């Protein structure tokens, strides 16, 4: 696999969303994942709806947070709406999905990455856009305004966000906080510590879809 990778330079990543007070994060990160392999499979770059499965993911808790693994699996078994035609109101609803005619996209299945292991998550970036978790309650991942992030932050994770590429030194990170936060809304995190959770528990839990 190579030095850089960056989907952004793809055209496979839309542009930085934010969340709100919902804990909808799951929900975010895995539409990140849906934009890419769509891209990557179809050719073609769409936002898709969060506020779907914020809505109808009956196996995640709404505003109060979720999983990551449960919406891509939603999606492989339902599909998914454009954002357009589901748009974020950051507060669940009842599930619309049927009301708003057909879904836009589907995919096949999900996969893990095999967890605690840096290579196996640089492996799965280079093929797309990955689901990933991290420790986001610490002042300084808050605070983080630029730069290579090396915390402080401990393992305790409790945000999701999305992979989207890495360098020499760091993994590139879509963030669901708004443009103001980080850089332009991204975070560059320290990889090559040796420490086998990944800076702030990074490498804890990564899911990906898959799309035939
Ligand atoms: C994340 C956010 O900042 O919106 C949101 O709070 C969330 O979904 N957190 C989940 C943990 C991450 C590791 C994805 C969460 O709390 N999920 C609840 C399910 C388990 C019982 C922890």
């Amino acid at each position: 696999i190579p030095e850089y990778v960056d989907w952004r330079q793809k055209g496979a990543v839309t542009p930085v969303k934010n969340q709100g007070s919902c804990g909808s994060c799951w929900a975010f990160s895995a539409v990140v994942t849906i934009e890419g392999i769509i891209k990557i499979r179809t050719g073609n770059l769409n936002e898709y709806s969060e506020q779907e499965l914020l809505d109808c993911d009956r196996r995640s808790y709404g505003c109060n947070g979720g999983y990551p693994w449960s919406a891509l699996q939603l999606v492989a078994q339902y599909g998914i709406h454009y954002r357009n035609t589901y748009p974020y109101e950051g507060v669940q609803r009842y599930c619309r999905s049927r009301e708003k005619g057909p879904y836009a996209a589907k995919t096949d299945g999900v996969r893990q990455v095999q967890p605690y292991n840096e290579g196996a998550l640089l492996y799965s970036i280079a093929n797309q856009p990955v689901s990933v978790v991290l420790e986001a309650a610490g002042k300084d991942f808050q605070l983080y305004r630029g730069g290579i992030f090396v915390g402080p932050c401990g393992n305790k994770v409790d945000h999701a966000v999305a992979a989207v590429g890495y360098g020499p030194n760091y993994i590139l990170i879509k963030n669901s906080w708004g443009t103001g936060w980080g850089e332009n809304g991204y975070i560059r995190i320290k990889r090559g510590t040796g420490n086998s959770y990944g800076v702030c528990g990074l490498y804890t839990s990564s899911f990906y879809p898959v799309k035939n």
